[PDB]
């Protein structure tokens, strides 16, 4: 199976950031704002502002956007920036959903520890990155995906940034 990308959300001004929205919380918070434009983070990026206590292992926040083409793919790929402030730990334990349906997609499949982390910079300063990428059947009737940041005894109040989110399609007519 061969694909092409079908969506893509790089998240370039502000104006971007009016097409998601706050589809709530388990066991974690939003700070207010709750989502914001970032433009330093991804030379543009959604910023979520978290406050996950850091007790228990599913403190999720989530956001979602409409995406048109959403029944018609198979993969989804972004990235998560947090920056690379000393001494944090835990797990990270990002998946998705296509909605309606409440179709939960990528389970426990990118899970990552904070503590040994790839880093990229931005404007000087240092994050630690983290790539999810979901594999998943074509799903009819789902029109919203829905980004799941989890985490797992990461106790961190502060910024998390979403950015390349990447929807591919099959092509070839297979
Ligand atoms: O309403 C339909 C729907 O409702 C519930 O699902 C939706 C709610 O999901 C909550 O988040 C879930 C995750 O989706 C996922 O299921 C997760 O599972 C992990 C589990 O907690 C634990 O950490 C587990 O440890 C594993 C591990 O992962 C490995 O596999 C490892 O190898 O082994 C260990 C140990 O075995 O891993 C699991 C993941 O793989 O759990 C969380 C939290 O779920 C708790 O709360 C739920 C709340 O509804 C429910 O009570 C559940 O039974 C309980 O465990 C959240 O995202 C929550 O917000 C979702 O609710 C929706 O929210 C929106 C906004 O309000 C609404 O629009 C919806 O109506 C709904 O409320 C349920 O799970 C489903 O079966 C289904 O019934
Ligand atoms: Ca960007």
């Amino acid at each position: 199976a061969r694909y092409v990308l079908a969506e893509e959300v790089d998240f370039s001004s502000p104006e971007e950031v009016k097409n998601w929205w706050n589809s709530g919380t388990w066991q974690a918070e939003f700070g207010s704002p709750d989502i914001e434009w970032n433009g330093e983070v991804g030379n543009g990026a959604l910023q979520l502002n978290v406050k996950l206590p850091g007790k228990s292992d599913w403190e999720e926040v989530r956001v979602a956007r409409k995406f048109e083409r959403l029944s018609e793919c198979e993969i989804l790929e972004y990235d998560i920036y947090i920056p690379n402030v000393e001494g944090l730990k835990g797990r990270l334990r990002p998946y998705a959903v296509l909605n309606p349906g409440w179709v939960k997609i990528g389970l426990d499949m990118n899970n990552a520890n904070v503590e040994s982390a790839e880093i990229i910079t931005f404007g000087g300063k240092e994050y630690r990155r983290f790539h999810v990428r979901i594999e998943f059947d074509r799903t009819a009737g789902v029109k919203e995906l829905h980004i799941g940041v989890v985490g797992d005894h990461l106790r961190y109040d502060g910024p998390i940034f979403i950015d390349n989110v990447r929807l591919y399609k099959r092509t070839g007519g297979m």
